């Protein structure tokens, strides 16, 4: 009964619409596995960035592996991964005033909500309102390791310990301090990842070291981007590190070089919708509203257009990519610029292909939900977040 | 009452005296041209928005995806154009959504579309309405404007399997490429005379072609005659974006969407400001990057909707965008005038892939309150 309706419901790869974001089970819990092994081998807690799926059950994978609460870069994801039972939640942007309410409300309900600053007018907003509410919240400093983005510089001692005991002696909790190496991105060669992975981990320890020399708590510290998560050789005074890309990869950490093509987990089902012959062309409804515009290939060793093909099976397909991308069009051709002879009979209307692509956290942002490929070809729904 | 400073932020925001004065500028030009203009609505895929563009006179919609065509269908639109070259597999969902009363049409480009469409429409007892794509620039899809056996194979391969033919259509995208207006004019006389061309090779055959379908907003707003046209589709023009500023169509000041973003902290050595509008709020679009102007990630205003020249979003990571100067100076004291909590707007290079971004937007009203409209995601 539910066994028979179930089965006439199910659907695969071939009874999709298209264009869908599609999960590969089996290469998603490899890559979930890597990097729970690498932090364990180094002896720090991996605390997953969940901003690269937003999807429960692709959290729920990544706890089962041992990961030690999450990271999340807006409230509507603590506010959903709460309701849905973590518990352990670290808000990794630079916390704005006026949002204070939310978070306050989320840690009335249970919710252990840490968050973080890099100024001493963002370190009074929250002592101020803390106080006022009894709230003693948690917060942690963010530090520049690397020049990327935000934070206090981790050489930085007169700002770093007036954040501090601003928080301090406002009655908040100075729970630790976090860098994001995000100048990682930049590199392509393993030993410039572990360089910068060490001046990530040295800089962040270096900011913990000054605020307990000045007699202030900072109990975690806090580290890390893919690349670098994938790269350091010693972790020495870090408590933690956080990564999210990994758990699908994409092309732009293949050119950085932390995996391979054949480690992307996520890719998007298109069909071939028409040609244009004489161009070597085909036309697939995967254009940039499925692919995302994100090109962070384009200024790589190898550029992959807005994505590179593959077959139904998920095997690439060299020397393809969609070379451009209109809204609900992509333009299927050759990367190195050839007009493929009888593009037609090599990609015939109603094909179904694979596209791998640049950014796997612009990508998946696009869709409502991903659909996760198990290893016997059946797909599952699994929605994720979208919007604030 | 709900208003810019009580939103949390990023939230996009239309304007809506700007966005009517779009939406007026571009329906008074289709009248003076003497044709219908079906408004390209996945700019927006917001109801009461493609509700205000069928208030000032448009007729019918075009839609990127069936799920458009589903959503304005429920809310009562039912003269809707599906113009992606059909997927045959999309066969049984365009044909309930006919057979529920939505007036359905699709498009093809090739013989085989086309026999997949007639075959499946005779087997369900369906006359689908199919109008053929003309290619009139090398831009995307489309049959070639002198391709006149290719057209008539299509136009033969409807009509004689039982289908409506119902027009042609083109889209002059190149048009994204241009900056001047003598090019644009050029460009949207190509768009007509060839979307003409081939409706006068299917009539003169003994073909049906009622409609001769042709646009984008820059060839739309530059044309400067259209003889032989029935409707022009356009989209982008609602609200305008820094792309079609550059292309020379619109002022900053046309611009009606834009992104309410907060201050969240400095790199006062740098003369930054960090904002909470990064590129999952902004897009990664970034076409301003080739055009005469390139403005970043997005051109800044204050929370008035004042354009601030010179300040732009000059990087952005997922949650972060980056204020500083586009002239690459570092700001002196760039805390003290942009201080903790600041509120700006941000204006989108592309105002499709910005909105698409959103759940909703935030319809700023005269008053200063804003009502919530929200708006569609996926397929
Ligand atoms: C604060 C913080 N912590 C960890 C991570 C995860 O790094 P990746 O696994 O390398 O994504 C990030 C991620 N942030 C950026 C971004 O903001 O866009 C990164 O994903 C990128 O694409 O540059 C983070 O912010
Ligand atoms: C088939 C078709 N008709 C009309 C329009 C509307 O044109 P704009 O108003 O200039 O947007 C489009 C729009 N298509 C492209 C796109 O597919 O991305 C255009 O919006 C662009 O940014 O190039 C269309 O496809
Ligand atoms: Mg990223
Ligand atoms: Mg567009």
């Amino acid at each position: 009964h539910h066994h028979h309706h179930a089965m006439s419901m199910q659907d695969t790869l071939l009874t999709l619409d298209t264009p869908a974001a599609v999960i590969d089970l089996d290469r998603m819990q490899r890559n979930i596995a890597r990097m729970q092994q690498r932090m364990d081998a180094q002896g720090v807690r991996l605390r997953p960035h969940v901003k690269t799926s937003k999807s429960v059950p692709v959290a729920a994978a990544q706890r089962a592996a041992g990961a030690s609460g999450i990271t999340v870069s807006t409230l509507k994801e603590a506010e959903q991964f709460f309701a849905a039972g973590t518990t352990d939640i670290l808000y990794a942007v630079s916390m704005a005033p006026h949002r204070l309410p939310q978070a306050l409300q989320l840690r009335r309900r249970g919710c252990d909500l840490k968050l973080i600053v890099d100024s001493v007018a963002a370190a009074q907003a929250i002592a101020a309102f803390g106080r006022e509410q009894g709230e003693a919240f948690e917060v942690w400093i963010e530090i520049d390791t690397d020049g990327h983005r935000s934070g206090v510089g981790a050489d930085d001692t007169p700002l770093l310990l007036a954040i501090g005991r601003t928080l301090h002696d406002g009655g908040m909790r100075l729970g630790g301090v976090l860098t994001h190496a995000g100048s990682s991105y930049e590199l392509d060669t393993p030993e410039a990842l572990q360089a910068l992975a060490e001046r990530e981990r040295a800089g962040c320890v270096q900011a913990a070291e000054a605020l307990r020399a000045a007699g202030l708590p900072c109990p975690v510290v806090s580290v890390g981007s893919t690349p670098t998560a994938l790269a350091a050789s010693r972790l020495d005074g870090v408590t933690e590190v956080r990564a999210g890309v990994y758990v699908f990869f994409d092309l732009v950490m293949r050119n950085i070089g932390v995996c391979a093509a054949e480690d992307v987990a996520l890719s998007v089902l298109a069909t071939v919708i028409g040609h244009q012959a004489d161009k070597g062309w085909a036309i697939v409804d995967a254009g940039w509203m499925a692919m995302s515009r994100d090109r962070g290939t384009a200024r790589q060793k190898q550029d992959f257009g807005y994505g590179q093909v593959c077959d139904l099976q998920g095997r690439v397909m060299p020397g393809f990519v969609l070379t451009g991308a209109n809204q609900e069009h992509g333009i299927l051709a050759r990367a190195d610029g050839a007009a493929e002879a009888d593009i037609a009979t090599r990609f015939p209307l109603g094909t179904r292909l694979r596209i791998l692509p640049n950014a796997a956290c612009a990508t998946g942002a696009q869709f409502p939900a991903y659909q996760a490929l198990a290893a016997d070809g059946s797909v599952q729904t699994w929605e994720r977040l979208h919007g604030w």
